[PDB]
């Protein structure tokens, strides 16, 4: 089979299932939505909210950026120096780990997601609590044997669309739905056995290293933000299409770093070479070849993406300042979670040339006012956003606070089984999520806490059982200071 | 009064605090004398109480100097108190003359590091200040407190044991965890001092009956671990 | 003309230079053709001549931009010229737009590092600039030029020998120590990589070779 699908070459025929036409989001009350409120993304031809395109067309729209010409590579000397600096810092920081067993790699996976190619079965359907059996068991055993042999396997990714709350313009206006990459169980296990030690050792030092993957906002947040606030200038580029705009060479440097720090470097080299090779994405009709971009399906993809972000940021800063990367790294504090960043530095950074170098690398940084021009640099950490939280500080220290709109959204929408009409009321349980929402609302003051408490009492007094809405001061102390 | 009002049984704690802060009966061997002032530093909570007093005094001086409200001082500042030991960080433009004057007026005895008379010194960086006999240092990995070098050499020269009369007697006993902790505390000073301390520890271990790691491993263990 | 006026035998050098700079006869194998312009880069002194020409052109551009006399520029500047290679340091505020315009007006082809159109870039630090295929770096010991990493890996992959037809033939038959030195200036990581490669290589050929510590060879190449 030959041709061109969405601007991307065609490799074979598609074994993927149809795109999902259901959503996990249910309404909490039959009342009318406020105007301008958020709703679950477009659900296909069966969606009764709007008459829109086919989900295939939306996926084509999301796959168009992966065919676009890449940006320019950073200067080679800068790139080599920065990669060496990052690797040396991780060596100085990371605790050596023991290689992962097949059992540990199998228990690290989420059993509530699809097994990917070729079965598209929920992992838990072939899970015993100790190891894999059946079809998934044979797949796992073959992947493990190929891992131990140091032999290559080509991964087959499965394309999907993300079910999430989007602004109404993405439903009743120009319809958009985010593209998700799912990976196959064999590649999941291979990547797990390869980079589980590295990712776990990186998670244990989520406080001392900018790759913040695995941190807890309520416990570890204040320390991260105090470290950031030790510095003069703060910025957040807020990139648009981070994964579509990545270059495989930068990801290869990041993967070289990840492999060199792994306890089984020869096996991890093979697994990374398989991961970063031209990827086979299954869009349902065909299996197409994606040569560039980020394959966001593997379990280690978050660490890899964050490392690439680190590389790019440091490269840009060194290209503007021309000072050594380690000098930057002792004069700066970074926080990276995939595409999300917070950069604090004492260096006088020419934001014009910084933005120019960023756009030269293929990235798409956006100003807060969404107008073109140079990036914004502020003299305070207040207002910066990280992990959907706002950075706030008071006499007790810094913390991350959930926005008010997100609280209202979680009060309006609850997660449940997949259905077709998002406005159906869920008769079921959220006794645990509701207390977390109460805590997140406590950080906005006693007034907003009273409002949220009224809504929670009303919602739990119209259904199931109930719960005691604590005093503002008690829950505030509970969420701010560990108890 | 603060400590009692915040206790779960305030009425029972009131009598105990009244007994603690009353004129104290100190037994000096020959007589039991009456100490009407000072701090009776014998009770288990005496450190916290002392620290709270320290807090009060410090705050008072600043509000007497700055003329701004104490809660504003406390939200624009960060204090660290461990009894008599303190580290005070603040953004307020502090007249160190009036600050030291108010401290000495309260009966306190603030001293410069150079042991010269005059007002207290304020610096624009946290590096170098001492807290709990350790120095505050910072690097590319973050801040940390490191024990000074003299105390390390001293603990290498002196070991704790049973009570005797001649301090220069050599102890014939054969210290694992003490030496390992000393090795860790020396690791935070660099590979030069770590090599010296490691040589000394090995030589002191060749007179008795461990694995001396590389600098980087123990450094990562004590910094992050 | 400068080179002749500064030579001890000016009339003879005048004749030789007039012969050198006349329309040149280049033998392309089939014919001998006449090249009226360009640089005849065959003579032994051609490097000095080319460097002097580069100097002239650069100074001319700066006098065209700043409109001050060349001695003013030259006392406020430091030039480094090796034929086509240059490093220009100056204290004058240079309008890089007009500077690049005057350079391109002279027939020259200045290029940005990103190979995109626009004016030339000027930086406030010498670090990162390239000269003689080396990068200019500075540390607590001073400045130095270090060969890029690609050239080191390249010389590790290829060795010079007698002329043959298939470049992928392995030669069954010094430079390795020079490569070790040039790699030492990149840090202990790259030095360890290069040291592993040389150790594995020299044990498949000739005789064994001591692989020094990073600090020793670094000291030898930096401070001799």
């Amino acid at each position: 089979p030959s041709g061109t699908y969405a601007g991307l070459p065609i490799a074979d025929y598609g074994d993927a299932p149809p795109l999902s036409t259901k959503t996990m989001f249910w309404r909490t009350s039959p009342e009318k939505l406020p105007p301008g409120a958020w709703e679950p993304a477009y659900l296909g031809s069966k969606d009764e909210r709007v008459d829109g395109p086919s989900l295939q067309q939306v996926m084509r729209d999301q796959l168009k950026p992966y065919s676009e010409p890449r940006g320019l590579l950073p200067p080679q000397e800068i790139l080599d120096a920065v990669c060496d600096a990052i690797e040396n810092r991780l060596e100085n920081t990371l605790e050596p780990q023991k290689p992962w067993t097949f059992k540990k790699a199998c228990e690290s996976l989420d059993k509530n997601t699809s097994s990917g190619y070729p079965y598209h079965k929920q992992k838990s359907k072939d899970w015993t609590g100790s190891a894999f059996i059946g079809d998934l068991g044979d797949q796992a055993t073959h992947a493990n044997n190929m891992y131990e042999m140091g032999k290559s396997m080509r991964p087959i990714y499965t394309a999907a669309l993300k079910d999430e709350l989007v602004k109404p313009d993405k439903i009743y206006g120009k319809i958009k739905k985010r593209l998700l990459w799912g990976s196959d169980l064999g590649t999941m296990i291979r990547a797990a056995r390869a980079f589980g030690p590295f990712c776990d050792a990186l998670k244990e030092t989520c406080i001392f290293n900018p790759i913040r993957v695995g941190m807890s906002m309520n416990e570890d947040g204040p320390f991260i933000f105090a470290r950031h606030a030790n510095f003069r200038y703060h910025m957040d580029a807020d990139y648009t299409r981070w994964d579509s705009t990545q270059q495989r060479a930068i990801l290869k440097r990041a993967g070289d770093i990840m492999v060199r720090l792994s306890p089984e470097p020869d096996l991890a080299r093979v697994v990374m070479d398989d991961l970063l090779a031209p990827s086979l994405l299954d869009v349902g009709d065909y299996k197409i070849v994606v040569e560039e971009g980020l394959p966001s399906g593997c379990p280690c993809t978050t660490q890899l993406n964050s490392l690439a972000h680190w590389i790019l940021t440091l490269c840009a800063m060194v290209e503007v300042t021309r000072v050594d990367p380690d000098i930057v790294m002792q004069e700066s504090e970074f926080s990276f979670y995939g595409d999300d960043e917070v950069v604090s530095t004492n260096l006088e950074l020419d934001m014009v040339k910084y933005t120019m170098a960023l756009r030269r690398y293929g990235l798409l940084p956006t100003r807060a006012d969404k107008e073109e021009g140079p990036l914004e640099r502020r003299q305070t950490l207040q207002g910066i956003s990280f992990l959907r939280r706002a950075i706030v500080g008071d006499q007790f220290g810094w913390y991350g606070r959930l926005d008010r709109a997100s609280i209202d959204r979680q009060l309006l929408w609850t997660k449940g089984p997949n259905h077709q009409n998002p406005f159906e009321t869920l008769p079921g349980h959220r006794p645990s999520q509701l207390m977390a929402l109460l805590g997140e609302a406590a950080m906005h003051g006693e007034k907003y806490y009273r409002t949220v408490a009224s809504r929670v009492s009303k919602e739990a007094a119209q259904s199931g059982i109930e719960m005691v809405v604590p005093r503002h001061r008690s829950v505030l102390r509970w969420v701010r200071f560990g108890t």
